[PDB]
C-alpha cells in the first residue's frame, strides 16, 4: 500500500429511536445497521470490483496489461466511433418532454455523487495533469486517439482525476477499493436540504422561527425567490461571464448550477419549502421554526418520492415496471437500501436524453425574445440567464413544451456534451462527458458487459452475430466488436445503453433490471417511505397522493396554462389547463389541535 493521499471517515454518529424526522446524513434510518444508506460511506459492491491488478489500477492504466486478453479501447474512441452524430434533425422523443430528461437528473442528484479526489489536491498535482498529461496517482488522462481533431486544437488528451474512495483503513487487508457516495441513498430531498450538517445549517434561515429555507437577498424574480449565491472563488458561474459576474447557486447539492434547468429545478423545490413552512405557521402558529422546517422537509421529501415512483418510473421502465418494482408491501428492514457503483452508471442513460437546444417560452408559450433558443454548451454554469434574462419562468415553460432526445443507436450523445461540456476548474468548452463516463467506468472498477447480463438473468454474446441479436443491430455490433473485439470487455455504460428499449419504456433489459432493483431497494430499504404505516397520518396520505408537478408549477411560479401530465409530450394550447382545474395539496390534515 502506498503512501497516497486519501480521504477515509470515522465516521460514526449516534441514534434517537423516539425521532419521527430523518437525519441529514441519512444515519439511523435502519436500527440494525445505522450507517446503511448514508452518506460518506462507500457505495454497495452488488458485484466484486474488476481492477486490472485486482487493486485499485484501472483497466487501461499499464499499456502492455489485457482485460480478458484484448487491449481495452481509449474512451475518447469509443465515444468518436459508436456515440457521435452529426444531423440533429429527427432526434426529439414525441411523447416525452425535456421535463423527463431534467426529473432524472434530480432523481440521480438526490441519489449519488461520488466527487474525484482532486478538490483535495496539491495545486501541482492539478496543473500536472492539464498542462502535461501525464497518468500517475489519481490523474488519470483520456487521452485523444490519432485521428481526433481535438489533437489539432486542444493537446494529447483531457484532463481527469479519480473518484474519492474510502482510504486503506487496518488491516490493509486485501479489499478492492471502494468509491465513496457523498449524497444519502434515500430518495429524501438531500438535494434540495443537503446531506451534511454543516452545509445543512448553512441554508436555512435560522433569523425567523418560521422553518423557512434562506433564499436570495440580491435577486428576487417578480417577487418570487431564488436560492442564495455560492461564496467561494473561483465560481465558474463567474467564469463564464466575467461581466454578468453572477455566481453559482448555493443549493442542497454541490452540482445545482451545472445547468440551467436544473438550476430551475432546484429553485422550484426551494420555494415549496418556503409555500409549506408558510400554510403549516398558519394551521399551526404555535410550532416552532425547527418542526415547521422538518414537517415541511418531510412533506418535499414524499412528493419527491410520489412524482418518481408514481410518474417517472413507470415511464422510464415501462413494461419491466411491474416485474422489478410491484406494489408496496411496507418497510422491509433487511433490504440493502444503499446505492450501488453500477447505479451510478446506468443512471447515465439520462446523457441521451439531452438535446442540443433550450428555449424560453413567453405566456402564450411562443418564443421568449429573439435568441429564446439557445445551445445547450452556452448554459453549463450559467447562472446569469435565469437572473438577468427572464427570471425561471420562460424555462419552466420550455421544459413543458419541448422535448427530450430520444436514445437512438446511431445517435446517442449530442456535440454539445460529447466536445463542448465545460468542467470547473478546466477553461475550455472542450469536455467529453461520454469519454468521461467511460474513463469512470473503469476508474470503479466496473464489471463487464456480460458479467452484469449474466447478474440480470440474461443471455451473454460471445460473437459477433450473438451480439448483433441481442443489440438487434449488425453495423453498432460490428463497431463494438472491432473496439473490444469481444462483449466481456465491453463497458456497462455503453453496453446497457447500446440495447434497444423495451416497451413503453426508455432503456433496454439490461438497465431496466439494474434500475429496477435499486430503486425497489431504497424504496422498501426505507423507515421514512410516505406509504410506510406511521410516517403520515391516514389523512396526510390521502392529501399527498394528490400532488403533481403541475401543481408544483402553479404554486411556485407565476405560470397558469399547464398540462396534466408533466413527463408526456404536450403541445399548447390544446394539452394545456387552467391551473385551476387542478388538484392541491390540501394542509388540513397537518393541523394539530390541543385535542
Ligand atoms: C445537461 C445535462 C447534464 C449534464 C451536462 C450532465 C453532466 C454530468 C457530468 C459531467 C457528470 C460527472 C461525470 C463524472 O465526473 O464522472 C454527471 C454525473 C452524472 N449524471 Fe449527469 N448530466 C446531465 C444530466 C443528467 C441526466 C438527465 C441524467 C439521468 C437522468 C444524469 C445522470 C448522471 C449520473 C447518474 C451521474 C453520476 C453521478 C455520480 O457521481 O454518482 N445526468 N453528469
Ligand atoms: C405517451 O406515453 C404514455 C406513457 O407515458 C402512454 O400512456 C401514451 O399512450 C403515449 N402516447 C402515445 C401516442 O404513444
Ligand atoms: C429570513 O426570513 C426573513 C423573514 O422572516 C426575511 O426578511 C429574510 O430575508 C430571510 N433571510 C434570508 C437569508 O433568507
Ligand atoms: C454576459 O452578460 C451580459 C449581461 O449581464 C450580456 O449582455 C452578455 O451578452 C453576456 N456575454 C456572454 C459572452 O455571454
Ligand atoms: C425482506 O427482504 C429480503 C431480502 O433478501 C427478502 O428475503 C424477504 O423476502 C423480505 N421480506 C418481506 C416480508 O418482504
Ligand atoms: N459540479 C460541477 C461538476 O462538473 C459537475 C456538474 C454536474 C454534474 O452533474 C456533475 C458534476
Ligand atoms: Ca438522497
Amino acid at each position: 500500500s502506498w503512501e497516497v493521499g486519501c480521504g477515509a471517515p470515522v465516521p460514526l454518529v449516534t441514534c434517537d429511536e423516539q425521532s419521527p424526522y430523518r437525519t441529514i446524513t441519512g444515519d439511523c434510518n435502519n436500527r440494525r445497521s445505522p450507517a446503511l444508506g448514508a452518506a460518506n460511506r462507500a457505495l454497495a459492491r452488488w458485484l466484486p470490483a474488476e481492477y486490472e491488478d485486482g487493486l485499485a489500477v484501472p483497466f487501461g492504466w499499464t499499456q502492455r496489461k489485457t482485460r480478458n486478453g484484448f487491449r481495452v479501447p481509449l474512451a475518447r474512441e469509443v465515444s468518436n466511433k459508436i456515440v457521435g452524430y452529426l444531423d440533429e434533425e429527427g432526434v426529439l422523443d414525441q411523447n416525452r418532454s425535456l421535463l423527463f430528461m431534467q426529473w432524472g437528473q434530480i432523481v440521480d442528484h438526490d441519489l449519488d455523487f461520488a466527487p474525484e479526489t482532486e478538490l483535495g489536491s496539491s495545486e501541482h498535482s492539478k496543473v500536472q495533469c492539464e498542462e502535461y498529461c501525464v497518468q500517475g496517482d489519481e490523474c488519470f488522462p483520456i487521452m485523444f486517439p490519432k485521428n481526433d481533431p481535438k489533437l489539432k486544437t486542444q493537446g494529447k488528451c483531457m484532463p481527469f482525476f479519480r473518484a474519492g474512495f474510502v482510504c486503506p483503513t487496518p488491516p490493509y487487508q486485501s479489499l478492492a477499493r471502494d468509491q465513496i457516495n457523498a449524497v444519502t441513498s434515500f430518495l429524501d430531498a438531500s438535494l434540495v436540504y443537503g446531506s451534511e450538517p454543516s452545509l445543512a445549517s448553512r441554508l436555512r434561515n435560522l433569523s425567523s422561527p418560521l422553518g423557512l429555507m434562506a433564499v436570495n437577498q440580491e435577486a428576487w424574480d417578480h417577487g418570487l425567490a431564488y436560492p442564495p449565491f455560492n461564496n467561494v472563488k473561483p465560481s465558474p458561474c463567474e467564469f463564464i461571464n466575467t461581466t454578468a459576474h453572477v455566481p453559482c447557486f448555493q443549493a442542497g447539492d454541490s452540482r445545482a448550477s451545472e445547468q440551467i434547468l436544473l438550476a430551475t429545478v432546484h429553485t422550484l423545490l426551494l420555494r415549496e419549502h418556503n409555500r409549506l413552512a408558510r400554510e403549516l405557521k398558519r394551521l399551526n402558529p404555535h410550532w416552532d421554526g425547527e418542526m415547521l422546517y422538518q414537517e415541511a422537509r418531510k412533506i418535499l421529501g414524499a412528493f419527491i418520492q410520489i412524482i418518481t415512483f408514481r410518474d417517472y418510473l413507470p415511464i422510464v421502465l415501462g413494461s419491466e415496471m411491474q416485474k422489478w418494482i410491484p406494489p408496496y408491501q411496507g418497510y422491509n428492514n433487511s433490504v440493502d437500501p444503499r446505492i450501488s457503483n453500477v447505479f451510478t452508471f446506468a443512471f447515465r442513460f439520462g446523457h441521451m436524453e439531452v438535446p442540443s437546444t433550450v428555449s424560453r417560452l413567453d405566456e402564450n408559450y411562443q418564443p421568449w425574445g429573439p435568441e429564446a433558443e439557445l445551445p445547450l454548451h452556452t448554459l453549463f454554469f450559467n447562472t446569469w440567464r435565469i437572473i438577468k434574462d427572464g427570471g425561471i419562468d420562460p424555462l419552466v415553460r420550455g421544459l413543458l413544451a419541448k422535448n427530450s432526445k430520444l436514445m437512438n443507436q446511431n445517435k446517442m450523445v449530442t456535440s454539445e456534451l460529447r466536445n463542448k461540456l465545460f468542467q470547473p476548474t478546466h477553461k475550455v468548452h472542450g469536455f467529453d462527458l461520454a469519454a468521461i463516463n467511460l474513463q469512470r467506468c473503469r476508474d470503479h472498477g466496473m464489471p463487464g458487459y456480460n458479467s452484469w447480463r449474466g447478474f440480470c438473468g440474461l443471455s451473454q454474446p460471445k460473437t459477433l452475430k450473438g451480439l448483433q441479436a441481442v443489440l438487434k443491430n449488425k453495423v453498432l455490433a460490428k463497431k463494438l466488436l472491432d473496439l473490444y473485439k469481444t462483449p466481456d470487455n465491453i463497458d456497462i455504460w455503453i453496453g446497457g445503453n447500446a440495447e434497444p428499449m423495451v416497451e413503453r419504456g426508455r432503456v433496454g433489459p439490461l438497465l431496466a433490471c439494474l434500475l429496477g432493483r435499486q430503486f425497489q431497494q431504497i424504496r422498501d430499504g426505507d423507515r421514512f417511505w410516505w406509504e410506510n404505516p406511521g410516517v403520515f397520518t391516514e389523512k396526510q396520505r390521502d392529501s399527498l397522493q394528490k400532488v403533481s408537478f403541475s401543481r408544483l408549477i402553479c404554486d411556485n411560479t407565476h405560470i397558469t396554462k399547464v398540462p396534466l401530465h408533466a413527463f408526456q409530450a404536450n403541445n399548447y394550447p390544446h394539452d394545456f389547463v387552467d391551473c385551476s382545474a387542478v388538484d392541491k395539496l390540501d394542509l388540513s390534515p397537518w393541523a394539530s389541535r390541543e385535542n
